[PDB]
C-alpha cells in the first residue's frame, strides 16, 4: 500500500524521471544525490541530498567510498523519508559514485525497516571501461547483501536491442527505459490488486535472490501479438540466462482496454512452458490505456542457483 521507488545518483534519478514521465502510478518517488545541482534537475517529489558535510553539495567524484559515506551521514533523514513503507525499490546505474557507494546503504535501511527491499540496477555499458565495470561489480556484490532480490540489467545487450547506430545519450535513455520496465513490471501488480489477484506474500514467494536475478521483456502488435510479446520476453537479450533455470518467476502481461482473455492465457503458458517444470511462477495482468495495439511482457526470473 506505501510502495517507494528511490533513485540513486545521475542514472537512477534519470529513471525515475523517465517513471514519471511515463506515469507510472501507485508509487512515491524520492530521489537521491550528492551532487545538489544534478537534485534540482530530478522530478520527484522528495528531493534528498545526502552527505552535505562531507560533498558540499559537489557530488561523490566517480568514487563509491564517498556514497558510501555520504549516505551513513545522511542515515537519519533517509530512515524517516522510508518510515512506512511495505516496499521500496532502489534503483541505480552501478559503476558510478553515488549509486554504487549510497544504494547499499540505503537498501540496508529498507530492509531494516521491514519494507520488502528490490534493486534494480545497472552493470556498466564495456565501452565505459574497465574501471566503471570494476567498481559496478562491486557495489553489485554489496548490493546483493542488503535487499531481498537484485535485479541486474547488463547494459551491453541493450544494444542488441536498440538500432545499430545510437549515440550514447539515447543508448542511456533506452537504459533509462529498462529500469522504469524493472520496476513497473512489478510495482504495477502490488499497487492495484489486479484481475488476476496478487497480494504481497505472492510476490515475497518469488523475491528470493542469492543470485542476480535477471529481466526479458518483450512488446508486440498485430493479430499473434500475445505470443510475439511472450516469446520476445523469454528470448530477450538482457536474460543473459535462460528462463527454465530460474526457480522463481513473475510475469506481467500489460496491455489495453482490449486484452483479450485468450491472449493473457496464450502468453502465460508460452512463458509457463519454457519454465521449469517445478517453477514458483506468480502472474498478473494489467491494463494501460494509453496503450493501443501493443501489449508488453515482462518476466523477472529469481533463484538460479
Ligand atoms: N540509466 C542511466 N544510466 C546512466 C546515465 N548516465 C550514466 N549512466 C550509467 O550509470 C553509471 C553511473 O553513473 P552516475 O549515475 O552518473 O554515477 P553516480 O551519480 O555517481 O552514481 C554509469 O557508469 C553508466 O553505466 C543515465 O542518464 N541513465
Amino acid at each position: 500500500a506505501s510502495i517507494k521507488v528511490i533513485g540513486v545518483g545521475g542514472g537512477g534519478n534519470n529513471a525515475v524521471n523517465r517513471m514519471i514521465e511515463n506515469e507510472v502510478q501507485g508509487v512515491e518517488y524520492i530521489a537521491v544525490n550528492t551532487d545538489a545541482q544534478a537534485l534540482n534537475l530530478s522530478k520527484a517529489e522528495v528531493k534528498m541530498q545526502i552527505g552535505a558535510k562531507l560533498t558540499r553539495g559537489l557530488g561523490a567524484g566517480a568514487n563509491p567510498e564517498v556514497g558510501k559515506k555520504a549516505a551513513e551521514e545522511s542515515k537519519e533523514q533517509i530512515e524517516e523519508a522510508l518510515k512506512g513503507a511495505d516496499m521500496v525499490f532502489v534503483t541505480a546505474g552501478m559503476g558510478g559514485g553515488t549509486g554504487t557507494g549510497a544504494a547499499p546503504v540505503i537498501a540496508q535501511i529498507a530492509k531494516d525497516l521491514g519494507a520488502l527491499t528490490v534493486g534494480v540496477v545497472t552493470r556498466p555499458f564495456t565501452f565505459e571501461g574497465r574501471k566503471r565495470q570494476l567498481q559496478a561489480a562491486g557495489g553489485i556484490s554489496a548490493m546483493k547483501e542488503a535487499v531481498d532480490t537484485l535485479i541486474v540489467i547488463p547494459n551491453d545487450r541493450i544494444l542488441e536491442i536498440v538500432d545499430k547506430n545510437t549515440p550514447m545519450l539515447e543508448a542511456f535513455r533506452e537504459a533509462d527505459n529498462v529500469l522504469r520496465q524493472g520496476v513497473q513490471g512489478i510495482s504495477d501488480l502490488i499497487a492495484t490488486p489486479g484481475l488476476i489477484n496478487l497480494d504481497f506474500a505472492d510476490v515475497k514467494t518469488i523475491m528470493s535472490n542469492k543470485g542476480s536475478a535477471l529481466m526479458g521483456i518483450g512488446i508486440a502488435t498485430g493479430e499473434n501479438r500475445a505470443a510475439e510479446a511472450a516469446k520476445k520476453a523469454i528470448s530477450s537479450p538482457l536474460l543473459e540466462a535462460a528462463i527454465d533455470g530460474a526457480q522463481g518467476v513473475l510475469m506481467n502481461i500489460t496491455g489495453g482496454t482490449n486484452l483479450s482473455l485468450y491472449e493473457v492465457q496464450e502468453a502465460a503458458d508460452i512463458v509457463a512452458s519454457a519454465s521449469d517444470q517445478d517453477v514458483n511462477m506468480i502472474f498478473g495482468s494489467v491494463i494501460n490505456e494509453n496503450l493501443k495495439d501493443e501489449i508488453v511482457v515482462t518476466v523477472i526470473a529469481t533463484g538460479f542457483l
